[PDB]
This record gives C-alpha cells, sequence and structure tokens, in this order.
C-alpha cells in the first residue's frame, strides 16, 4: 500500500550505484517529490573496520511508496536499469532479509555478542558452517577457504538467490559438525 513504505531492490550497473542513490536525492529535489522515495541503502557499505566493497553488484537496496507516479518516477531513474522482480514492479524485502543489510547498513545498531567463543576442529573447506556473530548472526553458509595462523574463515552466504562469500572470524561462526 501507498501509505506503507517497503523496501525493493533497485538494478543497476556496478560502479554507478554511488551515482543511482545521488540521482535520487536530486532526482526527488527537481520534482520536490519526496514522498514517493523514502530512504536509500545499500549493501556495499559495511564496518569502518572492514569495507565489503559493494555486497551485491548492481543491486542496491531503497524504500518507497508503491503507486502508479511512484514507478514511472522510479523506472525513469538515471542510471536504473530497471528493479527485481518477479512480474512488474519490483517486490518487497522481507524484514527478516533486511536485518543483516540494516545492521550493517547502520539502520539498526543492536548487541547480542556475549558469546566470545572461538570454534576449531571438524572444520573443512566446502564443509558447512553457520553464522552466529556479527551482522549476519543466524546466517547458514558454506566454508569455502580457509585462512590459518589468524583464525579466519570464509563462507559462502546464499542470500538474494545468489551465493557470496563473507569474511568472518572462525570464533564468529559454528561448523556446526
Amino acid at each position: 500500500g501507498a501509505m506503507k513504505k517497503k523496501w525493493y531492490i533497485v538494478l543497476t550497473m556496478s560502479g554507478y550505484e554511488e551515482k543511482v542513490k545521488e540521482n535520487i536525492e536530486k532526482k526527488v529535489e527537481a520534482t520536490g517529490i519526496k514522498n514517493l522515495v523514502g530512504r536509500i541503502v545499500i549493501p556495499i557499505r559495511g564496518g569502518q573496520r572492514r569495507k565489503s566493497e559493494k555486497l551485491f553488484p548492481g543491486y542496491v537496496f531503497v524504500e518507497m511508496i508503491m503507486n502508479d507516479e511512484a514507478y514511472n518516477f522510479v523506472r525513469s531513474v538515471p542510471y536504473v536499469m530497471g528493479f527485481v522482480s518477479s512480474g512488474g514492479q519490483p517486490v518487497p524485502v522481507k524484514d527478516r532479509e533486511m536485518r543483516p543489510i540494516l545492521r550493517l547498513a547502520g539502520l539498526e545498531e543492536y548487541e547480542e555478542k556475549k558469546k566470545p567463543v572461538k570454534v576449531e576442529l571438524g572444520f573443512k573447506v566446502g564443509d558447512m558452517v553457520k553464522i552466529i556473530s556479527g551482522p549476519f548472526e543466524d546466517f547458514a553458509g558454506v566454508i569455502k577457504e580457509i585462512d590459518p595462523e589468524r583464525q579466519e574463515l570464509k563462507v559462502n552466504v546464499t542470500i538474494f538467490g545468489r551465493e557470496t562469500p563473507v569474511v568472518l572470524h572462525v570464533s564468529e561462526v559454528e561448523k556446526i559438525e
């Protein structure tokens, strides 16, 4: 419903995301349409300690009110290739799926981190590892690479129907078995 605002994924060209975000800010300024567009988020932003460098290339997260004037205004966005969707307009993202984007996007700050325990043994590449610490806490992933000497394990998380490797601390994830 237009009254309620949801978050959709805007399609773009890797490298033009920052431009798309700014284009939207002014696109609504010259049109004074600050009611169709709301807050824009980007999976690229990461913790200051480490930058994911664009978690999803060409993929951007934006919240806006659905409507005929909103679709025609967003679709007309410069540098925008369209929006991810099954039929027409794009579909809203499940809040549970944004949890990791809002937390990393700085949209939500929570604690839940009093379980500083390092996990080791039964750890191997390809093995299945579950996340339990960080912005993706509670996320299941597969061990893609193990970096010894530092206790770090690269895991591939399945987000947006796509697989993507994430850098985390071995003590921040669990290898189930």
